[PDB]
């Protein structure tokens, strides 16, 4: 209630490893900063964060992690789902949706918008989603950058949601050469694509997928429609994301191909707007997000410094002038 | 040693661990070359880099036994020089306080070395250094915030550093350690906001248990201190890659966003390029510059 009639110096959508490093540095530069944070991103289903430095650890304990930093350091922090921005010309406004059922819809204020909501893969559509919840993100992957080191000369199946994404076999190989392509029947291949997969030795599968099989979420099969099957040992979902970021479209932002166009600074087109992580063009890394983060709220805290009366020591010269 | 290594990685601290982790997950061959007790090694702790804080002998630790894990080799060595054949790199490294290893690529990621006010006595600056009396502003402004500092400044332009400091805390002194005139306008500008001005030489750092409370000059007098940062420049010993003429501005080397230099096939990452010196900045600097070698390889 006082969080909103308060101005921040930040809001940052989102909560996640792009945020949360966001919130850490704003709030070790004596910034206001509020993180807006819905639950459940593309982070948390991470089961292991292999290639980040020092430790392995969950996606569940990098955002638990981040966030009692990013508290300890003095940001504030608010669970919902951000809705809507107004850049009134002095101002961001916010509108966020709290509470899931019966919401209230408050508007926070602050002089700087920083975008860290990121994406969502897309997966396949079964009947009972549990089914393959079991197994994505155990060794059924969906980043072929975070895990081909774990699918080195395995039997692996390529999910793709589009012909495009069959392209995804001829980086995969670098990992694996068993691979098997199934399009779920959701889509016709033309001949040039078959030859290619033909040349290449890799099967081509045009039939829904019934069912993973495995156990103690470890995959070792896929069932089609048909009641055939095979044997696999790992498996890449390669169907597109969705971003769901519809809350920056009074922005006017420059986009490509659905991510947001920055400076090296994470600038958008908007000024006072960053964009950070998953979101931006860029490498989709946890890595990158992190230091996404580092670099937007240097560059706030330096427009706010410079901006910014000098602090003089006034004891000395109180002093000095009384006398 | 006989095997044509895909890269070499100079330095074994963030950013060429970040990367040996990324490349030895790219299933290619590679190697860090690490002295060791480098710039990480003295941070007693990493408090802005999630999702935890640690010791910077854990950073590299962890990071070590991670790039292992994953199949990076390892040499505690000290790299001395590189030449380009136009076919492939030769390292020569110093082993024990010289032999030469091959690679296609080469990652310069051996950072830099914070310059220290030099006591007669050192062991009483590494008493202090890295707890309560800092190297680097952004890393450690929040614990300065509103205390009694001293800026320990190595020439006149970082005496600047003071004019940025001041966000964190007005309570400011400035050392010159005697080591230069100061001129008239920075004598009124410091004057102008209070800023005492001691041009005395140090005797010694004051304190209890890695607990800096004070400062005493040569002349027996002191100041009371609860915090300090250390503004004296660094140093870099990037002479191993004096024959490869690569592009620098101030001693940093100039890269592009992948962390290409202006030689082909060299990457630098972190402290050592043009840029903030953050953990986080080299940590991604390496997962960009094995992505870059990885697509290259993967498309020859
Ligand atoms: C590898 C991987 C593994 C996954 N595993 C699982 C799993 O095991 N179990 C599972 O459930 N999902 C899992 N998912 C997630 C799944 O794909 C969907 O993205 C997810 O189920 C979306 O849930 P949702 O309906 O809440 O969508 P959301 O986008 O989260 O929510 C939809 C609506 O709910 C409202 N809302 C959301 N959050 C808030 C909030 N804090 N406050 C107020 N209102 C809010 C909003 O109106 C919003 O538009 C996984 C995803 C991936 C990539
Ligand atoms: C199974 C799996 C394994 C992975 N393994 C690795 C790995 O090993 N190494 C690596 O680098 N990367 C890995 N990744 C990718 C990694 O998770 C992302 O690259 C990273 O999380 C990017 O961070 P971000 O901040 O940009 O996005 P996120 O971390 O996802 O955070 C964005 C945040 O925005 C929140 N949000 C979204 N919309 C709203 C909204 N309207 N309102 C409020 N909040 C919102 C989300 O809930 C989320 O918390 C993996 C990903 C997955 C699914
Ligand atoms: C905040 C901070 C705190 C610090 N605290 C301490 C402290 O507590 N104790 C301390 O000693 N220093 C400390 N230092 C470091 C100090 O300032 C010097 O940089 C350091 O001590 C130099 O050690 P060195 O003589 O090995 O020089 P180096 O540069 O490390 O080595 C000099 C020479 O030794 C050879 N050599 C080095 N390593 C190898 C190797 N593996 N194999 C073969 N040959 C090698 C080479 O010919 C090289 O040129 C601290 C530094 C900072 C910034
Ligand atoms: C006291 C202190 C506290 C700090 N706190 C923070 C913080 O809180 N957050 C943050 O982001 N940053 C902090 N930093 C800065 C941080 O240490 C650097 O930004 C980071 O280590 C940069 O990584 P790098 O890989 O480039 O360099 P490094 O970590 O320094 O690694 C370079 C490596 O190269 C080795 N090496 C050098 N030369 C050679 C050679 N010829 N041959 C072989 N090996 C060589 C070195 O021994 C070293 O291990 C702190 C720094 C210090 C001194």
């Amino acid at each position: 209630d006082e969080k909103q009639a308060q101005l921040y110096d930040v809001i940052i959508a989102g909560g996640g490893a792009g945020g949360l490093s966001a919130a850490v540095y704003l709030a070790r530069y004596n910034l206001k900063v509020l993180v807006i944070e819905k639950g459940r991103g593309r982070s948390f289903w991470m089961q292991d964060l292999w290639n980040y430095v020092p430790r392995v650890v969950s996606g569940k304990e990098l955002i638990e992690g981040g966030k009692e930093m990013a508290l300890h350091y003095g940001a504030d922090w608010l669970n919902g789902f951000v809705e809507a921005v107004t850049d009134t010309g002095e101002e961001f406004q916010v509108r966020v949706k709290y509470r899931f059922k019966n919401s209230d819809y408050p508007v926070f204020r602050a002089k700087y918008l920083i975008a860290a909501t990121g994406l969502m893969d897309v997966l396949p559509q079964l009947e009972n989603m549990q089914n393959v919840y079991e197994y994505a993100g155990y060794n059924l992957h969906v980043c072929l950058i975070c895990d081909g080191y774990e699918m080195t000369n395995r039997r692996a199946a390529l999910i793709a949601g589009s012909e495009k994404a069959i392209n995804t076999a001829f980086v995969l190989n670098w990992f694996t050469p068993y691979i098997t392509v199934l399009t779920l029947g959701a889509y016709p291949v033309g001949d040039e694509m078959r030859a290619k997969l033909a040349d290449h030795g890799y099967p081509l599968i045009e039939k829904p997928i019934a069912r993973f099989l495995g156990k103690d979420h470890v995959m070792d099969g896929i069932e089609f429609a048909d009641g055939t099957s095979i044997k696999v040992d790992t498996g890449l979902i390669s169907m597109g994301s969705i971003r769901h970021d519809g809350y920056l479209k009074n922005l006017d932002l420059l986009t490509d191909g659905g991510d947001i166009v920055t400076e090296y600074d994470c600038r958008t087109s908007h000024p006072r707007v960053f964009a950070l992580g998953d979101l931006k063009k860029g490498l989709n890394q946890v890595s990158i997000a992190v230091a996404d983060g580092t670099l937007a709220a240097t560059a706030i805290w330096k427009e706010i410094r410079r901006a910014s009366a000098p602090r003089k020591w006034t004891a000395p010269l109180q002093e000095a002038a009384a006398r």
